[PDB]
């Protein structure tokens, strides 16, 4: 009866386009409680420059303070290595048994979903939540729910290649969020 | 030799887009001055509901509270009537002469320039600067100025279409001009 989302990330950093979707979700769906989530290593994802887990942990809570609603699952970070979500959720589903459970991706991660570990099993565990990324819209089959948002071609490799080259991510990330990655050095080469 | 940047909009309202197209050109140009020019009445535009002229110049200001760069240009509300950008530079130009005048427009108003008043001599007195918008890349002839931007699809009509309809705006504007929106009881029908 308890509806919860979780919106899952490695969030290398977060940025505007992160925030745009959560809040997208978050109104739409109404939901009892939401939850970032970031993954200690994404599966699908190669992991170079590992800065640590305090630096990301911390931009998702400068997030959070401005949204004005979410809480951060630390669950992958505790567990460590290759962040299977079927793990994650199995796990998370018998600490919270009677609540129906809602996790958000963009459409990169939607169409190499067949990809994904246990994904047949993971299917009946919980409903996706698909929203558009690099198109306008977003067509998904009837057990899953689609989420139009305003289209916004912001990327985490984008916010690290900038900042590498010692150009501007005024606006693409928070104030908040800008003033970290300066005031701590990080993606600087 | 003074480089100075205009960047004119009927701002009905300012919104997080405009933000980031203002951003990359003053990062990318790092002009001498660089001015929110808000008209009273854009050409070739319907202004149907027309709301107090203040309200339009606070939530720029507030863009640029946020922003650290920038002034408002107020010579087209003072004018009023339809503001013809022809006029505006002919007149702001014998008062700034000694200078280099740059003036930012999206894809859209790049795509009717011809539709625009005494456009063969507007173009001897201005470079323009031209942003992508509803595409990824901006072709420009070589007497202009092509800046790239990450493409965000937010516009003005979306979000007075989204508060009529009791939709949150949060994140498509900042904050600040959320709340201003929200109390003095804007788009709300
Ligand atoms: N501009 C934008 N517009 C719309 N959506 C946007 C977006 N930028 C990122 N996104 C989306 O936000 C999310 C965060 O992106 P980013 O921080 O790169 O994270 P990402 O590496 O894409 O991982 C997303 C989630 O899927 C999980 N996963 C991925 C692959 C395989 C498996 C498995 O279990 O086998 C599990 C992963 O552990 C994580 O929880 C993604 O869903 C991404 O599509
Ligand atoms: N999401 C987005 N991504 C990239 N660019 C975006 C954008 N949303 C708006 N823009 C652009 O920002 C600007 C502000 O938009 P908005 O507030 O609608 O304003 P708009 O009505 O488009 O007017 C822009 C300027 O062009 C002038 N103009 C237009 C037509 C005719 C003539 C004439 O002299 O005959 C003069 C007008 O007076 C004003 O200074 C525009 O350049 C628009 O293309
Ligand atoms: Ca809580």
């Amino acid at each position: 009866m308890k509806k919860i989302v979780l919106y899952g990330g490695q969030f290398n950093p977060i940025h505007t386009a992160h925030m745009i979707v959560a809040s997208e979700v978050f109104h739409e769906l109404q939901p009892d409680e939401f939850y970032f989530l970031p993954s200690f290593m994404s599966p699908l994802k190669k992991h170079h420059d590992f800065i640590d887990v305090q630096h990301r942990l911390t931009m998702i809570q400068m997030i959070i303070d401005e949204l004005g609603f979410g809480d951060i699952c630390d669950d992958e970070i505790k567990r460590g290595g290759q962040s299977y979500t079927y793990d994650t959720i199995k796990a998370f589903k018998e600490q919270h048994k009677d609540s129906e459970l809602y996790f958000v991706i963009g459409t990169d991660q939607y169409n190499q979903l067949e990809k994904w570990y246990q994904i047949e099993y993971l299917k009946e565990m919980v409903t996706f939540v698909v929203v558009n990324r690099d198109k306008n819209s977003q067509n998904v089959e009837n057990a899953m729910i689609a989420i139009q948002i305003p289209r916004v071609d912001i990327s985490s490799t984008m916010i690290r290649q900038r900042v590498s080259e010692g150009k501007s991510i005024q606006v693409l990330v928070p104030k908040s969020v800008e003033n970290y990655i300066k005031g701590e050095g990080l993606y600087e080469h």
